[PDB]
């Protein structure tokens, strides 16, 4: 009504676009959403953040920022100068792209669209997801890279599901077309035809792009990955940290550069639905998991399958998950090729200025049905009906490209021309050049001293002690701190100490340890205190850290990277499944508070951890520490599943053990990161067993042992104990040794010998045979374990064991809990007398 | 100017007042006399400031205006931005009485059970008043049911003061004497059952409390499950008459589990969807600033640990723990909104763990600084006390007299428990014997029944357009109804229909399960020109005299996840027994996604909490060389996971055979999940196809014979070699056999490979005496599929009849199969040549 009304109903529109005009913006280029102050004063002055601007020029700046191809979600940021940061450039004049930059363009929408019409023209009938609708895919990931050699950065990392991962192999990453061709041939050379393989678009590659208007080279990478979608997410994450940790920069590194950056992509049902993306997202700014912000790009064909957007999520945009992490979002238009490699563009330019993700969902469409295959008509009629009128994006851009007088018609023509006569020499050549079982990966990696000195073990222990000035140890702390002293320099080392002596051994070699799970700085059990925080300022320190400096002062080369992970299983396990992929030379050990919850990771375990080496090639050393054991806690807080590992395991790809001494312990870790082989580490670890007085290792373990694989009762081995009187062997793992010996002691019962199996997998086949060899007068054998009998080792041990050692283990019998649905019973007490029908069964 | 500077101080306090808000009981980290304008009226700069000061800067965080529907944000604005009315001497009293309540209980078991784990709720008591304000609440809305999922937190203080479980339960539990059933769980995985009661009302609600396993939110889609089951039972919500959603879902989180679990998304994806909307959850967030030893700069990258909730546009409240009239107040509108809007509310309650993260952990080793700060903090109670006696309200020696009261009541009922007679501890038992199937239970339909199925796939709408290749499947069925050679696509919709017609609820959903993966189903067809739906065995819900038969067809695409999607049909089993409720995978091999719910409710719910659920799982199977992803259901797995008769495992090889598990699954009474193993290219093989007498006058049959032996020419005594086998498998052995006419050789199936058939397996191989050789046939490699079970089991179970069985299969492999179809084929010929060799 006045001019201090007027002048108010000016801010509120202002910040209505600023917050509301995405949801006007001309966003998606099927138009199927049908329903998407006086006129005196748009003349008139007001006043904006000090100037002074007309409200017609207030109101056309922000229809072309917030109303126009690209929908800008960033006011939910609440770091104000990231608001600013947007606005500034968003709200601004942009500058047009050079001739030469537009050619660029169209010459990467000409390659990507020519690309899926040679493979609909030759191989009519096999399923390749293509990108067509979608093809400014390939000038925006262009874009993003460019922009990332623009900034000298030293890689982009990619993860992609399906949608057009052909095309960006081809056009991105560089991969030869023959080798697509070879593979649509179906014929592989002997190097493709290894292990048991994947689909087409499944596979990875790598190379170098080279900037095509600046002089600035950026390495390129494709990450393998599952049909699962979205697994992939935490793998890219560990990955790129693991190359960020190697090059010094990053979160870990001297430079806060972040110089590998992670590339992601999504299909909008698989964004909104898969919860591996929020337990990601979630990592972004973790100090053990930040990447310095992902790039995500999300192929909105506004389809997944045959389901429509309706029912694949309860949000506005298939991008709303991001905005816990408070990433700024760019909805834009797949038809302006333009707008979406400009969003690119600013998207990295964000990323290298607040070191956050930022996510573009770019609106297009499926062209074809969801595989080549499939009729799309069935469910989505309306939808095809508009595709079917719809002029791709590769004409409408030459069409406009034309128009601006820029290039000719026979130009145009030309280049099409001359990229399908390229498709053809390659597919022809490939065309002119005996299908067998594929044969298993175990003889792919064959390959050892593991002992230390009594001086490597002292150090370790006087770590312990060597405090910083004033430093306050809680009082309940202190004795962890100098009982380990204690057991550096005379012996019975507990199972706590004898893990941070194998990983503080390794730092000093150079080695570089990382070590992450739920509480595991402090260790779930209380036992571990890998950091310890000062009782009256909060300082923290970490003792093994100063193995990573040799006594004369220099840097061995190794550290040690000790994290409490966020609540998570799925990204947390993929995540140090990546880092491990990312730095072979790392040890990598991921700890289950309890082992009953690595189901929630089960996805890693069965498509990564287990399999990725028969599947792609790919290698990977992670450790998994699972606690282990039937304690009376529950059915949640008893069982890793040690049955479904083995069951899993196949083609030597895993090594799965269960080790009964701290010393065995040790060796299996320092054998694990010493051997020079890349395969995952499963790992039964104790909890009661952890504070089992019985349960401790000499020195002379550590200095002068290695692995055992099968242990034999010390009073056998260095003891006054006679294998001749064996009547009864008992063939166990685990803690149920301790429980089997005292009982043997208690009743002096010679006529009876316990066998560990420390490795359950592979099985030591050769050691158990020898071991067994040593009891002549055995008449019966039995696997003893505390486990249903369902569960367990028994399971595959009751099955393979006769088959492997006929003449050693036909008519091996069972010591076990009754067959069980739940992995134990919710009672103490009912535990309580389950265990000692056991240890009376194997004593009866 | 000034107008204008004062729009945008109003939009700053709506917006950001929330960073600025006194929500953290710890504390860790000239022109106000003029009038503005602001229906539109004139106030003066001093009362709109405190209006904002109020609503947005005291112990009340509001977020709100991400919010995409602007009459959401009026409705917020305006119950926030008024004066609110003081609470009477007789609700403060009724919360001082819950506070009072909650921590007692808390200091009781410390002082009787001081080694028992029981995770106190010391530093959050307000979540007792708080949740009693939700029900309230609900019980003024005139709702029916609250049904309450929580993790461990205060879950024994909410169910001996919410839900009413008695506290000789509760105490009989931490003796360990126990009048149990099953192998049970631990105390705070316990459910209950029981009516509030209004205290100033006049209504009652039912309030349920359901159980859960250690694994932190993986309730969440099961209890939203739950409660959309019992909301269409009621017709309430979305498919019911009246839009009441009458059945609130309450769901409890910690601060850590909620930020870090991706199935809290994946739930809250749901909320809105057709198929899984329960019309708003009410979430309530117990953020006591840390995870056991956790931080939260460790636990999340987010301000706070509720941001995941802004994704569906929830408004979220951060309240002050320490302010108990706030939190009642908060969790009221909580439940209007929610009532109002449909849509979900989130709680997030900012307290504190008062003792370690059990009761026997030392926080101060890890948390020095927080705990140096909770021991200078006078408790919740102590202070909403001290605040009433210097109000007047109440005098020294009634609140001393109201904690003596309490506190003897509870010395009372411990005593009463301590005396009962103590019961010799045994070894659980095995619940197999709790359900026991009928002997024999008739599954075979009318052929006019078969008839009406076929004919509704043609009942089509006035003026419906068919799309021209949807058309052929429509009248192939009608066909198949009348004249046999019934394929599995339609056996499986003849079960569902008969089902349907004899007044059974079908649930059916999973990933586009309207279509089919395959093409093959078609349960939902789209018009071609306008895009219309028709569903045909929705047709079935109508008997021909018109009248209801009291059945229906909830058919869904689900959202693209396996974990909520399948804990929310475990969920919706459990919350109505007599529903049919199937959901399928895509694939078998994405089942994996939801390994925490199949591990966790549905292998071990039974035994573990007597919670029964009859849920389907349909899982695509077979080796066909579309790649390890592609290929197996990891039969392995489940087989491995049975025990007690928990589950009924099956690999079905007839169209017929499918039709009466299916039937036989939903009639039978029994209360035990169902795990197919379902063809993909076998749903389009000419061979596996039924007669009608198969669905008419037979039964599910756990065994099966090949054709030739019971209907044919075939002479069982000519067979030497035996193939044991299941699934598709057994048509590739049975085209060898009748292209090298093995006379010597044959093939039985095991339809349903859990529980082992024993009787009908043993009574099949009776019938082929000059057997000198058995082998176990299979697809998969060698330490998949049946054979690491069967290897086992079958020469143990029957003796006679399998010592030295043999295995022919695949390789044991890492991957469930190569990567190349080529590769697959020469695998795939290399088995039947070994069979036949
Ligand atoms: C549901 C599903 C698909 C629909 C995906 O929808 P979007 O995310 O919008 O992607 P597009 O529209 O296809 O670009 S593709 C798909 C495939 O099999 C990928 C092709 C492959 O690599 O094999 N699956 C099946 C599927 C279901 N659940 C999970 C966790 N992962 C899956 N891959
Ligand atoms: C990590 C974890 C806990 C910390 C939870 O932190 P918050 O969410 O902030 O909860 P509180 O502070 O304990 O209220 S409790 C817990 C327990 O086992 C509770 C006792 C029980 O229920 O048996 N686990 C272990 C855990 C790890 N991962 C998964 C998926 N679930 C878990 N339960
Ligand atoms: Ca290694
Ligand atoms: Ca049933
Ligand atoms: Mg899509
Ligand atoms: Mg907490």
């Amino acid at each position: 009504d006045s001019i201090e009304d007027k002048n108010a109903r000016v801010i509120e529109l202002i910040a209505a676009y600023r917050n509301r005009g995405h949801l006007m913006a001309d966003i998606d280029p099927l138009r199927l959403d049908n329903t998407r102050l006086t006129l005196w004063d748009l003349d008139r002055e007001f006043k904006v953040d000090v100037q002074r601007k007309k409200l017609r020029d207030i109101l056309s700046v922000l229809r072309d920022a917030y109303c126009r191809h690209v929908g800008v979600e960033y006011t939910h940021i609440l770091e104000p100068e990231q608001q600013r940061w947007i606005q500034e450039r968003v709200e601004t004049k942009h500058d047009k792209p050079t001739v030469a930059e537009q050619k660029y363009i169209l010459s990467k929408l000409n390659a990507a669209e020519a690309f899926e019409t040679f493979l609909q023209t030759k191989y009519v009938g096999q399923k390749r997801f293509s990108l067509e609708g979608a093809e400014t895919v390939i000038p925006m990931m262009d874009a993003v890279i460019d922009q990332c050699a623009e900034h000298g950065l030293d890689e982009v990392v990619i993860a992609m599901p399906h949608r057009g991962r052909l095309n960006v192999l081809a056009n991105i990453v560089g991969k030869p077309y023959s080798q697509i061709f070879s593979e649509f041939e179906g014929n592989l050379n002997p190097s493709q035809a290894h292990g048991s393989g994947d689909v087409k678009y499944h596979l990875g590659a790598t190379g170098t792009y080279i900037q095509m208007f600046g002089d600035n080279d950026i390495e390129v990478s494709l990450t393998a990955n599952p049909s699962h979608l979205e697994a992939v997410d935490p793998v890219l994450e560990g990955l790129v940290r693991a190359k960020q940790d190697l090059l010094d920069t990053g979160e870990e590194g001297s430079d806060n550069r972040f110089s590998v950056v992670p590339l992601m992509l999504h299909g909008d049902a698989a964004f909104a639905g898969q919860g591996v993306v929020a337990e990601t997202l979630n990592l972004a700014l973790l100090r053990g998991y930040r990447t310095g912000g992902t790039i995500h790009i999300v192929v909105n064909n506004q389809i997944g399958f045959t389901t429509a957007p309706t029912d694949s999520r309860s949000s506005e945009y298939c991008t709303d998950v991001a905005k816990m992490i408070g990433a700024p979002i760019f909805h834009v238009n797949g038809d302006d090729p333009e707008a979406c490699a400009w969003v690119a563009r600013l998207a990295v330019d964000f990323r290298q200025a607040f070191k956050k993700d930022v996510v573009i969902d770019m609106l297009c469409y499926r062209r074809r049905g969801h595989n080549e295959g499939d009729d799309p008509s069935m469910t989505q009629p309306y939808m095809y009906d508009v595709i079917d009128t719809k002029r791709g994006s590769r004409k409408a851009y030459t069409e406009a490209l034309i128009g601006r007088g820029d290039i000719s018609m026979k130009e145009a023509e030309d280049a099409l021309r001359d990229y399908q006569g390229q498709l053809e020499r390659v597919f022809n050549e490939v065309r002119e050049l005996e299908i067998e079982p594929s044969e298993s990966v175990e003889a792919d990696q064959q390959i050892l001293a593991t002992a230390v000195d009594k001086a490597m073990l002292q150090r370790i222990g006087d770590a312990h002690l060597a405090l910083p000035e004033g430093f306050t140890v809680h009082p309940r702390v202190r004795p962890v701190l100098e009982k380990r002293r204690e057991m550096a320099y005379e012996g019975r080392i507990d199972w706590a100490f004898a893990e941070l002596l194998a990983l503080g051994s390794l730092i000093a070699e150079g080695k570089l340890v990382r070590l992450s799970g739920q509480d595991t700085q402090r260790g779930t059990f209380t036992q571990r205190h890998a950091v310890i925080v000062d009782r009256k300022t909060g300082e923290e320190f970490t003792p093994l850290q100063l193995l990573a400096t040799n006594p004369d002062g220099t840097p061995t080369g190794g550290k040690f990277l000790v994290y409490n992970s966020a609540l998570s299983e799925f990204a947390a396990v993929g995540f140090e499944y990546g880092y491990s992929v990312g730095n072979p030379d790392a040890m990598v050990l991921w700890e289950a508070q309890f082992g009953d919850f690595v189901n929630g990771a089960q996805s890693i375990i069965d498509e990564f951890i287990s399999s990725g080496e028969a599947k792609w090639g790919q290698l990977s050393d992670v450790v998994l520490l699972l606690p282990h054991g039937h304690e009376g806690q529950g059915p949640d807080h008893t069982s890793g599943r040690i049955e479904r590992f083995l069951q899993l395991w196949a083609e030597g790809s895993m090594t799965i053990a269960m080790p009964s001494t701290p010393a065995n312990y040790f060796h299996l870790l320092r054998r694990h990161g010493k051997d020079g082989i890349q395969r995952p580490l499963i790992v039964f670890t104790p909890k009661s067993m952890l504070r089992n007085k019985a349960a401790v290792s000499d020195i002379r373990d550590f200095t002068e042992s290695k692995f055992r694989s099968v242990l034999e009762e010390p009073m056998y081995t260095d003891g006054e104990g006679d294998r001749n009187k064996v009547t009864r062997l008992l063939l166990t793992s685990g803690k149920i040794y301790y429980e089997l010996a005292a009982r043997k002691a208690k009743e002096n019962r010679e006529d009876v010998a316990i066998v560990r199996i420390e490795q359950l997998a592979p099985l030591p086949r050769r050691r158990l045979a020898e071991t067994l060899d040593r009891y002549p007068n055995v008449k019966e054998k039995f696997w003893v374990q505390e486990e249903p009998a369902n569960q367990g080792a028994w399971p595959s041990f009751g099955l393979t064991l006769p088959e492997i050692l006929p003449d050693h283990f036909t008519g091996l019998k069972r010591i076990s809990r009754r067959a069980m649905s739940a992995p134990s019973s919710g009672s103490s007490k009912v535990h309580a007398v389950e265990q000692q029908e056991i240890l009376d069964t194997a004593f009866g």
